[PDB]
């Protein structure tokens, strides 16, 4: 199971220490598009401000055991697929993705990332939960706002 770094911090706690009103702080979201009807707009938005880490993985609703905090209906995604991890990096809040040695891989902006390695996320970045785009019905967009 995933063990958080010593400098893990939630965006809420970080931004609160800095004494920031809504308009003066950065907030974080995972925007989920269901590809087949993305013209209708985002299917869901997951708030990423309250925890220092979020486990992404399979949750179909098709009995199913769910471990992930962010459950995506991807048939070929793993139950524990990847983690979104916030870190207070020498005083600067940064966010990383790490693939948890998933079966099919995690793609960041169409690049399969190396397994078990934090890779920095930037606003607008697109995650998909397989190295095979053909198999992905969803795309997950990391947003800073
Ligand atoms: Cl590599
Ligand atoms: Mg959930």
């Amino acid at each position: 199971k995933h063990v958080e770094p010593q400098d893990a911090i939630s965006p809420d706690n970080y931004m609160d220490m800095l004494g920031l009103e809504a308009r003066d702080r950065t907030m974080y979201e995972l925007v989920i598009y269901r590809k087949n009807d993305k013209d209708k707009g985002p299917w869901k938005r997951y708030d990423l401000n309250g925890r220092s880490c979020y486990l992404v993985g399979r949750e179909l609703g098709h009995t199913e055991i769910v471990v992930a905090d962010i459950g995506i209906p991807e048939e070929t995604s793993s139950k524990q697929h990847c983690v979104i991890q916030f870190r207070n990096v020498r005083g600067i809040l940064k966010c990383y993705v790490m693939d948890l040695d998933s079966s099919n891989g995690t793609c960041l902006n169409n690049v399969v990332i190396p397994g078990a390695r934090y890779i920095e996320l930037r606003s607008g970045d697109v995650l998909t939960l397989s190295e095979f785009e053909e198999d992905n019905d969803y795309e997950l967009i990391f947003m800073n706002v």
